[PDB]
């Protein structure tokens, strides 16, 4: 039962949706709740993780922010080569204050790139950004992947109830096609117009409103033509796509009809199908889905080059899951695709 | 090949469409009126604002079909070899009307009207009764009376009433009701409650695309887990659209459901009897409507069982003989076929 590092098994394990925190911005999430400005799902996440004495969240906490000796000895437990490590959701989004948010977003990714200048065989990095600044995300794009060895940025889903689709956030991805690199976007609670029905039940969080917040987004991202205007864009999502692959008939049968009937200012036509777009510009990751028939089910509908294992860590360290993944009834080259080659294709690594 | 679609079962089984829709005249003219006067909510102004009034080829036509119970609806039926269909009001029925009278009162004319339909064709069309979870207590008093009085075999609700959700304590009669009469509930899509829909609505996806699937999977996930089916083991609650997405996020909703109860997160997911996957076993039954699509049907026929699976068409929203043709010639068993498009539905709703 042993997990090992090194590749013995045919190839190398790389997560692709892994974690970390820096405690001056886990202590502003606290000072949001204390002084009334977090959002309700900030109040809900953040006042779970960062304050419940549970040892589910305790040990997430301790774990997020170690970025050393004690992360390393967790994945060569679970024999994970190589950690893709981001910000943990929501990152700087929710701030106020543009300059702190900018400040702390530039010492976060100062961090993590010193922490992958420790551990460059262990450790790859992707930026954080804050987005109600488009030209300053752009420049920090620019700074991440020029100075830092990045290999893209994620984005912690909505900024402030607002979505990338909007004209205001195209440097974003004027930059990430300058340096052609993937966005990857993570979950983050549901903005306050949203969340209510789902917090008043317990769904708010990666039981379901996760899936819905980051479906919706990218979603709408392909539907506004993103990707007619970015035909190069690759736009990572974890969790099996967040239900995209499985809803593909319905989204592009929807689709057509809403076009054709001119039902909606904001979807207009598109070059390709949603299926389209799925086949040349999204990829996926199983994070938090160590379950072989969704993920043989997204290899099918997507292509097995497009799917991506993720273990999700901190928030979901399983070692059985990786076991799991190791033993999945598929040949030995798709495997290696799925733990390793495809994330050395789509990162650059 | 051949494109004939015929009714009367000579491929092996009958084709029984479980989540068919019709309208009534006064109920749409309701719908305009709260649009008029703004009481209607945002949902109510995308849909049938949309639906009601749009001069698209889609909209327009769809009023037409939803309007017949007749002729017209048997030759749309007869053309895509469509045996028997299961009736119910169209969404969202009379759930938004905030005059209680009016409601009750247009409800019971609805189902009398569907109920005369079924005594005229009653080799074609079985009835589900409509309700007014506005008023708990009438609505069980309308399922006794759907299913004593009317033949209906069970209930469509459009998920929310009003923005509530029927997990609440308040709406418990219903359920009495359906235990009662031993039938299964459909929760059929809405459009959002004005609390949720604005980030849907901005984008176009507020509809059958995107927040029907949003409103429906999450108000069937908080009845499993508020512990519905530990307080009655013997509820079948059906949804369509290939579960809602549920039986896709399975893994993460058992494993995040374990984490949340486990760690005492949240007053209303306490411990359950059984794991999500165990209910969607044995009280959760699903239908394809608007998923022709063999990869997907196969996916849910493995997750839950081949037995909890249905054939639906979703006419008139989604009438495309292409459709049947695909379903007719999937790479599937003749018995496992015949239980999809017949013999799941006749156990299901006791035909
Ligand atoms: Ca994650
Ligand atoms: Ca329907
Ligand atoms: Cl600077
Ligand atoms: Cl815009
Ligand atoms: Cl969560
Ligand atoms: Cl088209
Ligand atoms: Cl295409
Ligand atoms: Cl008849
Ligand atoms: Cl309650
Ligand atoms: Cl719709
Ligand atoms: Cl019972
Ligand atoms: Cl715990």
């Amino acid at each position: 039962q042993d997990l090992k590092t090194g590749g013995e098994q045919g190839y190398l394990r790389i997560a692709t949706e892994e974690a970390f925190a820096t405690r001056e911005i886990i202590d502003v999430y606290l000072r949001m709740i204390r002084d009334g400005t977090a959002d309700k799902g900030m109040v809900s996440l953040w006042g779970f993780y960062a304050q419940s004495p549970s040892e589910r969240a305790t040990q997430i906490l301790e774990r997020l922010l170690d970025l050393g000796e004690r992360r390393i000895a967790d994945m060569d437990a679970t024999g994970i080569d190589k950690a893709i490590l981001a910000l943990t959701s929501p990152g700087v989004q929710p701030l106020h204050d543009l300059d702190e948010a900018r400040t702390l977003a530039t010492r976060a990714n100062d961090t993590l790139a010193d922490a992958c200048q420790k551990y460059p065989d262990r450790f790859i990095g992707m930026g954080t950004v804050a987005p109600q600044d488009p030209e300053w995300s752009a420049r920090e794009i620019h700074r991440g992947a020029r100075e830092l060895g990045f290999k893209g940025i994620q984005i912690n889903s909505h900024t402030q109830g607002r979505y990338l689709d909007e004209e205001f956030f195209d440097p974003i991805f004027r930059a990430l096609v300058e340096v052609d690199q993937p966005l990857y976007i993570h979950p983050a609670t549901s903005p306050d117009s949203m969340i209510d029905p789902m917090l008043e039940a317990g769904l708010d969080g990666a039981i379901f409103g996760f899936g819905v917040e980051t479906g919706m987004h990218l979603l709408r991202l392909i539907t506004i033509g993103i990707f007619d205007k970015y035909p190069s864009l690759q736009i990572m999502v974890g969790h099996m796509g967040e239900a995209l692959p499985y809803w593909l008939y319905r989204l592009d049968y929807m689709h057509q009809a809403g076009v054709r009937s001119q039902r909606y200012e904001r979807m207009k036509p598109l070059k390709k199908t949603i299926e389209g777009y799925l086949k040349s510009n999204v990829l996926v990751t199983n994070s938090g889905v160590a379950w072989e028939p969704a993920i043989k089910f997204c290899q099918q509908v997507m292509g097995e080059d497009r799917v991506m294992y993720a273990m999700d860590y901190p928030y979901q360290y399983v070692a059985d899951e990786v076991r799991a993944m190791d033993a999945m009834d598929m040949s030995a080259q798709t495997k290696k695709k799925f733990f390793q080659t495809n994330a050395e294709k789509w990162f650059k690594l």
